[PDB]
């Protein structure tokens, strides 16, 4: 395995998404790559011929198919890691079955395990220094004069299972009307750009909702990806199908958003999840869309490349001044917003109780939500200070 450090390369093993890596048993994974995840804090095993099917060999190292790897140099292992939702599928190919390997559901295929990256350099949440110490440490928490960026569900508001019932966590409100008196704000989100701007209330402030796909400026000037725009038509199109496909089925849910269509399928029958998964990969083909799945939620979005980090660089942009970002985030896709703050940028993540301790990009940790706004207070006067 190649070592790439902090940063992503074509193929890479991501511990901050990956806890395990699963090996093809016919596979030669040397002493060598086994170590080097085992450095990284990531766990490996073997399924295959004969031996255990990736879904069985992932329950030993008590790990979701959404947060491991399967290598494998067979058709079976990468069909069967397919319908297993497993997050990452290298394809082996050593037969030259690559066609084959991928059509079978091979995410991408090598010709050899050296052509794959293990990402080094993050850090486990526990290890991190306390955003609120560092800030009020003797030089301040940033030298330049930065702008902040927000995660809204999980970072300023508490984690809740009714989305609907998101709000604004206590004095989170007053603080960033505070700290926008005082620098440019920004609030993330993949709700609609309307309900997460309704939820902070707070105009003057840009506003990110929908992936990132259409933003709002403080003058209120709208912004959006011109490319994801195209498909908004085409999702709505999904979803009247998928409502008349898997409307006879009970315990399913077609949610449409702007720029998504996301079925619930907590309340749906055994064998009605490969049928409500049939129906939204027949939307997927039917449309060129791309399909997500939550853990009891299928998605479709625009097929359009598109990360938290690309928000934050674009806002940034457009920011007048060079401007230095702080960013609060709580969970998987803010990594993605870690990684590109530039070397005086400060990325803080927000710890839960249920994350089990993650490897991060980010350099600070707030302990809870409540801290968040704690953190936006003191802010918001340490930078009236100066
Ligand atoms: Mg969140």
């Amino acid at each position: 395995f190649e070592l790439v450090v902090r940063k992503l390369g074509p193929v890479t093993i991501d511990p901050r998404r990956h806890d395990a890596v699963l090996f093809d048993t016919t596979l030669d994974a040397t002493q060598e790559m086994v170590r080097q995840l085992q450095e990284v804090g990531v766990g490996t095993g073997v399924f295959g011929s004969g031996l255990d099917v990736p879904i069985v060999a992932a329950g030993r190292l008590a790990v979701r198919p959404g947060r491991c790897v399967v290598v494998s140099a067979h058709s079976a292992g990468v069909t069967a890691a397919r319908e297993s939702g497993f997050a990452l599928i290298i394809g082996v190919d050593r037969t030259g079955c690559r066609d084959a390997l991928r059509r079978d559901g091979a995410d991408t295929v090598v010709t050899d395990l050296s052509e794959v990256s293990v990402r080094t350099g993050d850090r486990r949440m526990s290890q991190l220094p306390d955003a609120l110490q560092a800030l009020g440490m003797a030089d301040g928490l940033v030298a330049r004069q930065p702008a902040v960026f927000f995660d809204f569900d999980g970072t300023l508001s508490d984690i809740v299972e009714d989305p609907d019932a998101a709000w604004l966590a206590p004095g989170a409100l007053e603080a960033l009307q505070k700290l926008a008196a005082r620098c440019p704000i920004a609030v993330l989100s993949g709700r609609d750009l309307a309900d997460v701007t309704q939820r902070v209330g707070l105009p003057g402030i840009w506003y990110a909702g929908s992936h990132g796909f259409e933003l709002t400026a403080p003058d209120g000037t709208h912004h959006q990806n011109d490319a994801a725009a195209a498909a908004i038509p085409v999702l709505k199109q999904a979803a009247a199908e998928l409502r008349q496909q898997l409307g006879p089925f009970p315990g399913v849910v077609v949610e449409h958003k702007r720029f998504g269509v996301a079925v619930h399928y907590r309340n749906a029958a055994r064998d009605r999840v490969g049928k409500v998964a049939a129906a939204v990969r027949t939307a997927e083909q039917r449309h060129a869309l791309r399909v997500t799945t939550g853990r009891e939620v299928i998605e479709l979005r625009p097929d359009v490349d598109w990360d938290k980090g690309k928000t934050l660089l674009w806002v940034l942009d457009h920011l007048p001044h060079p401007l230095v970002p702080i960013y609060l985030g709580d969970d998987i896709t803010d990594e993605d917003a870690f990684d590109v703050v530039g070397p005086h940028g400060v990325p803080i993540v927000v710890r839960h109780t249920d994350d089990g301790d993650r490897a991060t990009a980010a350099l600070f940790a707030l302990d809870s939500p409540a801290r968040v706004a704690e953190f936006t207070d003191r802010l918001a006067r340490q930078l009236r200070e100066a």
